[PDB]
């Protein structure tokens, strides 16, 4: 599924995220746009041979089983195919296990590249909440 921006922004509060970890809303729609372009079922293959899924882009070398990325950890205990679902809370919830980890949202290069230091606000601006 591809979200619209607004539409995603209202999905990621529901599902728990805005100001989660003290990330305002605004941050992981951003971030969510430049991984995936709001798609669910975006998948990257990394040099590594790992694989990210989603619309956070979540990475096999830790986060979910694959079964195909030698020596890595399931550390959300999912497959990662359901990082790929219409249904957000997958991600959302492992997401959420990331961004606790001690790095915050750094962990997304996008993020760090892209969104940090941003006036993020714009993302979710003209939504109803
Ligand atoms: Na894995």
């Amino acid at each position: 599924k591809v979200f619209g921006r607004c539409e995603l922004a209202a999905a990621m509060k529901r599902h728990g995220l805005d100001n989660y970890r003290g990330y305002s809303l605004g941050n992981w729609v951003c971030a969510a746009k430049f991984e995936s372009n709001f798609n669910t079922q975006a998948t990257n293959r990394n040099t590594d041979g790992s694989t990210d899924y989603g619309i956070l882009q979540i990475n096999s070398r830790w986060w979910c089983n694959d079964g195909r990325t030698p020596g890595s950890r399931n550390l959300c205990n999912i497959p990662c195919s359901a990082l790929l679902s219409s249904d957000i809370t997958a991600s959302v919830n492992c997401a959420k296990k990331i961004v606790s980890d001690g790095n915050g949202m750094n962990a997304w290069v996008a993020w760090r590249n892209r969104c940090k230091g941003t006036d993020v606000q714009a993302w979710i601006r003209g939504c109803r909440l």
